[PDB]
């Protein structure tokens, strides 16, 4: 146990689901004292952990992604590591709790409600998670599976990236070819990240040009109508996904520069920020 994040059980209080995935459960909780002012103080957390039917391999990749979360350290736009309980039971890791949900769902709840999303706000959206991937970048991070359901939303609006820790083992392309969560994973992969086995930065760029035009249809599902045996074949031949309506022109041109054949071709993080920043700015 590493004492800088060790947390007592003691202090955990598990409360409801609040979903699960290839890589773990995720569950509401209460840590008392997770706040070093006030060691008495319940903070709401998320725990993610293990299903009851999980392998030694799981528990390695779940142990592997709190020790990459540890590395990379902080940032606003990322779901941060809190603590884990490590001795005396099952794999807890503790981490941030964002009260409006995942980011694909917080759209589709705003295609036909009150809170409508502005296109000031849909911008900030995509501003933050080009600020996340910025950061990520800067700490040698690849994400490989960047996409609205893997940002969550905070009370305050904070848009933060989850999953980016986890081990390129459970990034196998059984993972990208299988549902999860209402989505196929390889309708976000780079063309020569499927062909070449390998992810980079500049594939992650092109995964967050499929997360803008999420942003900017409200939570669209990527390649309407395509069959994904053929969608690779139609990437190759320079099919690419249409302008989602009333998005300007500004900001499909960013998309189009995200899906570049030549990843050399496609802008950095850092140039992605630079670019929705100006777009704010005008
Ligand atoms: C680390 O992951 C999370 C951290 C979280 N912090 N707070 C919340 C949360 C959700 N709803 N409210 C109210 C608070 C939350 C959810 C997740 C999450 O949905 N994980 C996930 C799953 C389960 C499946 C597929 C893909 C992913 C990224
Ligand atoms: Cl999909
Ligand atoms: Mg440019």
């Amino acid at each position: 146990a590493d004492p800088k994040w060790e947390l007592s059980r003691a202090r955990l209080t598990l409360g409801k689901p609040l979903g699960e995935g290839c890589f773990g459960q995720v569950v509401m909780a209460e840590a008392i004292g997770i706040d070093k002012d006030r060691a008495a103080k319940p903070v709401t957390v998320a725990v993610k952990m293990l299903k009851d039917d999980a392998t030694d391999k799981d528990l390695s990749d779940l142990v592997s992604e709190m020790e990459m979360m540890k590395m990379i350290g902080k940032h606003k736009n990322i779901i941060n590591l809190l603590g884990a309980c490590t001795q005396g039971g099952p794999l807890y890791v503790l981490v941030e709790y964002a009260a409006k949900g995942n980011l694909r769902e917080f759209l589709r709840a705003r295609r036909s409600g009150e809170e409508q999303l502005t296109f000031k706000d849909l911008v900030s959206c995509a501003y933050q998670v080009a600020r996340g991937m910025e950061y990520l970048a800067s700490q040698k991070c690849i994400h490989r599976d960047l996409a609205a359901r893997n940002v969550l939303v905070t009370e305050d609006n904070v848009m933060k990236i989850a999953d980016f820790g986890l081990a390129r083992d459970v990034h196998n392309l059984d993972y990208y070819k299988k549902t999860t969560n209402g989505r196929l994973p390889v309708k976000w992969m780079a063309p020569e990240a499927l062909f070449d086995r390998v992810y980079t930065h500049q594939s992650d760029v092109w995964s967050f040009g499929v997360l803008l035009w999420e942003i900017f249809t409200l939570g669209g599902s990527p390649y309407p109508g395509i069959p994904v045996e053929e969608l690779f074949k139609l990437l190759k031949e320079g099919h690419r996904m249409d302008k989602p309506a009333n998005c300007t022109h500004d900001l499909y041109m960013i998309m189009r520069e995200c899906w570049h054949a030549a990843p050399s071709q496609r802008p950095t993080f850092k140039q992605l920020v630079e670019d929705l920043d100006r777009v704010l700015t005008v």
